[PDB]
RNA sequence: AUAUACCGCCAUCUUAACCCUGAUGAAGGCUACAAAGUACGUUAGGUCAAGGUGUAGCCC
């Protein structure tokens, strides 16, 4: 229900997204990640899709950011500081490819 | 006579946290082609034979 602000139309049953509205958010996405690696935060793309788990991991390294593409196990954000230690620094940004 | 006086020696028995979900109800938390889970005393005990320190008994 909450995309159907996002969908031009149906064509033959099969849902359209509104490019015109895509750009836009794109524009704003793309200019808080320039602004955030500008500022020497942590970005951790995520991603389940098996199928793009190699080119996403890639890419995270080329740019010096992070990837977790594997299985979420379950307090790695939420209780952070018990599974990698006291004084680790979580992300500052997160980027879903999949959500 | 007493270790049913102690000591020695033998033997008997006794000796968590964090994070999520449910409307932050009682409560619950697994799937790998992965979906919240991760970290000494005790004994009416034996032994007075390879050992001791005491205590009492009778003393026409
Ligand atoms: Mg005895």
């Amino acid at each position: 229900r909450f995309m159907e602000p996002y969908i031009f139309g149906s064509r033959l049953d099969h849902d359209i997204i509104d490019l015109e509205q895509t750009a836009t958010h794109l524009q704003l996405a793309l200019n808080f990640t320039a602004h955030m690696a500008y500022r020497k935060g942590i970005i951790l793309f995520i991603s389940r899709n098996r199928q793009f788990s190699y080119l996403i991991e890639n890419m995270a390294r080329d740019c010096g950011e992070y990837a977790h593409t594997r299985y979420f196990r379950g307090g790695m954000l939420t209780n952070a500081r018990l599974l990698f230690g006291p004084t680790v620094r979580l992300p500052d940004l997160i980027i879903f490819l999949h959500t």
